[PDB]
């Protein structure tokens, strides 16, 4: 019975898929524990959230993107919520994300892929603290 | 061009209809300006919010219900947002709410009716400042 | 807190709208109290069910139709279930049934209109007894 | 058993609502008789199509809009299609179009309203001639 | 061309997912041959149905749950109905069930997983004769 | 950034699944480059289109099918469209096509499977030439 950190990304807002995305998690019975809306995320939280990636080439365009529009940060709660919401998520790569998954059905880009989801018990605690210090 | 305040009531959470409702508003092309998730709204906001209903016979049951579960406060923005989002909502009486409207399709009870939405300009400014001070 | 009698009509089965129809009643929170599936309704129950119409011109083609395919007979239960399920139903006439309603969204014919719904407290008791003698 | 002409406006394409719109009409049992897709329509057909509004203040802006993106021209067939696809359509004015209708659900602007539908019999032949000569 | 037996479990009724499930099967083009609504399935059918599970540590909780609410028994018919409807269903382990499948999209629990479906020819003939003698 | 050719087979029209199919592709962000609707396709284009199967036992029945009702020819554009719309498609064989895919969800037959999609780059130009010369 864990908690994971989801991010709804600015492309979700541009393409009006915010409810479609949250709806897939909702219909699988995961409950919202906490949720915050950001018209524009502070770049600092974004740099924090993606620190493991700071060395990568895409890290800068990634950060630009994440602040280019609103985002919603949600904490969901369920049994094995971390691994299950990741399988809903789908693969980052638009050439490997299966139909049925969020990214497989809706996304078509390596960078603008609608959603972020914690991928581990440690990833979650840390990301959740970043977005929900309280 | 206006802003209106929307409440997603506890029954929406119980029935897993949060996305369904927010999606109906999203497709009509309204923008989220602000949004806050309340695992349990403090009672004194609920009585503030419904302060014009305090002399009514249902008031106390309404407050009890508005704290029985989570709620989401949202400020929406758009052309004639106030009155357009009211029509989407549908009348309060389940015997009146039109099919096609959120309450018309989804609600079956005079109290537990999923959604709130400001009815006027002064009402919205008032309610927005309650949930978003 | 009443009970009403719904019929899902053979055209619903032909056009695969059975789940779509039952889904609209389900999403409005009315509960299934009883339900029976008929691969072909006995013409007698059909003649009974529509007795008030026995004098009409359409009564014969109506009966043919109702037995031309399967039908499901359901009893739903809710507050004011009778009047509410009728407003979901929509108007018999394809020139007056509003969008949003079952018939307004899905039906296009005076005869083959997908669904039947009791229209009164007396209509219901009687129809329910016809389809559910027990 | 009529026929009618239906346009899917550039805002549908912009908003990914093409199937959403066509699906509502398909769902009602109306059938595609013919259908062309235009990446960008000759402005002549547009001024032709909307010739009856040529005097209106909005005529020039409306046409600029109609050539701002792709459009799809469809002929639909079925009993009473013209008047029936017209109630599916809903009111031009976003203050009167009902929930349940394409515009009531999906449109929120006086000009950008996703769909056009023949309003009468002669309107229907008139416009079908324009798009499918 | 086969027949397979499907159970809509009590949790489907609790969550208002009956139509959602039946619709997923309906769209894959399978036909209802028989169907019965059980406001409360008699326990001895449930133990019959799950008779190969009687030595398992979950058996008693499974029976308790299979009578906690209504269920619908359905015989479906179609080409390779048995194995096609099994894939639609998805694995039992929520950690295994694929997105796109009924359990993959909708279920979150090893027990309360919405749906049953015969796994083989002998299994279906057996289960069909239980619910439809 | 590829292009690909997609056909909506007569069974889609028969089953009212045209928007359902096109919607899934639109939803994935692929764009219509051009699109013709055929009430009934010249059998020549069909034998052309399926020229590679001309020897197969099924070739004759498959073509009879492809002219049994209307079809819609679409060119789609987007990054990696060919291979991407191919996984949306799913397996020809109703015993291997996964839930989540058009065929896995909607098709239940080896011949009548709703949609065709170019399988390679040259296949794509090849077929686009046929339908849009
Ligand atoms: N060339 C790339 C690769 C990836 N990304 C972004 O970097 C994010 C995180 O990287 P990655 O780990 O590869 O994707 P995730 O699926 O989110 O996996 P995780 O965060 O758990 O590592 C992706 O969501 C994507 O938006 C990017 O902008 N450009
Ligand atoms: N010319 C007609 C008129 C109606 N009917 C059928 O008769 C049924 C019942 O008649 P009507 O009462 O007009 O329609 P309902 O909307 O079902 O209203 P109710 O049964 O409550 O009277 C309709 O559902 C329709 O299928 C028909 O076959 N041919
Ligand atoms: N008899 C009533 C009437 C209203 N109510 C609740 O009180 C709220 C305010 O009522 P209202 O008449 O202003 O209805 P709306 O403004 O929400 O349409 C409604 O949304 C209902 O949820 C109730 O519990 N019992
Ligand atoms: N004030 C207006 C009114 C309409 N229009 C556009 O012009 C079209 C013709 O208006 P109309 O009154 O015939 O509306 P419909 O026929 O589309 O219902 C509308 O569909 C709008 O797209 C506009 O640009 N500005
Ligand atoms: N550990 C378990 C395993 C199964 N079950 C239930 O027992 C049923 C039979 O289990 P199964 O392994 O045959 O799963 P399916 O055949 O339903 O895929 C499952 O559908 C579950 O609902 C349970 O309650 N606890
Ligand atoms: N045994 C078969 C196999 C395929 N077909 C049809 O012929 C088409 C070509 O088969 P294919 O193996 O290239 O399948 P896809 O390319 O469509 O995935 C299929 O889409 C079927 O419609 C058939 O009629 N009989
Ligand atoms: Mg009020
Ligand atoms: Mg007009
Ligand atoms: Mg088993
Ligand atoms: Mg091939």
């Amino acid at each position: 019975l864990q908690r994971t950190l989801v991010l709804i990304k600015p492309d979700a807002f541009e393409r009006s898929l915010v409810a479609e995305i949250m709806g897939r998690i909702e219909k699988k019975n995961f409950k919202i524990v906490s949720m915050k809306f950001w018209s524009k995320a502070p770049r600092n939280l974004i740099e924090q959230h993606y620190k493991e990636h700071s060395e990568q080439s895409y890290f800068n365009d990634l950060c630009d993107f994440m602040v280019s529009g609103p985002i919603i940060s949600i904490v969901y709660e369920g049994t094995d919520a971390i691994s299950k919401i990741r399988r809903l998520q789908g693969n980052t790569n638009p050439l490997a994300s299966a139909p049925g998954t969020i990214r497989g059905d809706l996304a078509n880009d390596i960078r603008e892929n609608l959603i972020h989801a914690s991928d581990s018990e440690d990833s979650a605690v840390d990301e959740i603290s970043i977005w929900f210090p309280e």
